[PDB]
């Protein structure tokens, strides 16, 4: 049910970097990676929370829908895009972390942890602040679990309405054209060594549904882009996307 | 709230063509078009019935989600992508109208009537065949009422439910990047003239979204490109898409 490639790690290699890719052939209940350990070695979810603190969110009624403007603070922040005002959509495409910090506070650290559990997510470990666990707190998830948390809201079987789930896998939109859709999430782990980035989702076809999970190491924000390249590499070496 | 800018015709004259363009800007509530009288002369729907057809096929049970499996019925058809098993996203993006004439004879008149009365999609008129009235019927729909339709859609406004409408703006993905995200419909109307090609949706971006509905004079199914061609030829005149 896993096999490792190791030939994916000419990808790693050839951009002097090192990280894990996970494949999900959901068809078939085949799983793929270039490294079966660090596939299940837990790390910091960092921006790729933003999954299941949408979830959660959205079945608590925190945020109405996808379209609810959440107003900037007025603290400007280092990223730009950050200092403006925000819907689920856009918050998710520029991991807008204040926003994401005000969803967590109104949740509550009593309800974000049974949320969790019921989503079977990592290590389902909240310690530290409610509005910033998943960036320097005891949360941790690996490239497997990933897949498996993506897998049951691919299927709509989370505990949390079909609603909310079907907002989420929207809000998770990235790529499209004819050939392929991609739902994904980007994560970048800094704040507690090692520093990783992330990257967790889906490929659908028209007969069948790709799951992904990645993360390599990021010692600087100047190599983000590789999340998305490598993991297109080994989608095109596989034939999964021309 | 409507205004005509007749500079969107030299799309038009560039590729030897004849048609319509109507875009609306929700947030600022206006519209504008390269011609207001054909903007509200009455076509037949074609394959962008397969919204309001997919919408009535979820909300009665004859669809229960995008995943089931309508089976090839083994008839070998011109189009090769009809000749395959298909759930409702790929019935959607192939146009499969084998597909789609089933649903609509499950449907049944009675139902389909009510439904588009409810939906005032058009004139609301079924006459014709059950599994055809799209394609030579007596059904009629003008581009600004395609954008009165799909704006309703879009705020979830229709009387199906909004578990319907979110998985027929699901299906209806046609393009996403980072700049803007498309939700659209194609459509060919052949069987009676005059011959017209369709495409109606809308574009998101960030912080607006803008419908759009364009058919144009297609005597050929060779100039069928023509119409996202053009249309996005005027979406980057207006400065919506890079
Ligand atoms: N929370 C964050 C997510 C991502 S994401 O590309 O994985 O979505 C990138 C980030 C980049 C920086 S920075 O170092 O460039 O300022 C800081 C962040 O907090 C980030
Ligand atoms: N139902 C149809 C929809 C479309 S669509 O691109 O507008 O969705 C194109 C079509 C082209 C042909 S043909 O002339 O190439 O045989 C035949 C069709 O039935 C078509
Ligand atoms: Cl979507
Ligand atoms: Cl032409």
């Amino acid at each position: 049910m896993w096999q490792e490639n190791k030939s994916w790690n000419a990808h790693f290699t050839e951009h002097k970097s090192q990280g894990v890719v996970v494949l999900w052939n959901e068809n078939k209940q085949q799983g793929f990676t270039n490294n079966l350990k660090r596939a299940n070695q837990a790390f910091l979810p960092a921006s790729t929370f933003k999954i299941p603190n949408s979830l959660i969110a959205l079945d608590l009624g925190v945020v109405k829908d996808e379209h609810q403007v959440f107003k900037w603070d007025g603290q400007t922040r280092d990223i730009a895009t950050w200092n403006r005002d925000h819907n689920l959509i856009t918050a998710m495409k520029y991991s807008v972390v204040p926003v994401y910090q005000e969803f967590a506070r109104q949740i509550g650290e009593a309800r974000m942890s049974k949320m969790l559990h019921a989503f079977d997510y990592g290590n389902e470990d909240i310690s530290g602040n409610v509005d910033s666990f998943w960036l320097d707190g005891g949360i941790r998830i690996s490239a497997t679990e990933q897949i498996s948390f993506l897998r049951k809201l691919y299927h709509n079987k989370l505990h949390v309405s079909e609603r909310s789930q079907r907002i989420v896998k929207q809000a998770m939109l990235t790529e499209a054209n004819g050939d392929y859709i991609i739902r994904a999430k980007t994560g970048y782990s800094t704040r507690i060594e090692p520093k990783i980035g992330w990257w967790v989702g889906w490929v659908e076809l028209d007969d069948n549904v790709w799951f992904f999970a990645m993360n390599m190491d990021m010692p600087t924000s100047d190599g983000l882009g590789l999340r998305q390249a490598i993991t297109k590499e080994v989608l095109k070496q596989e034939k999964i996307i021309p």
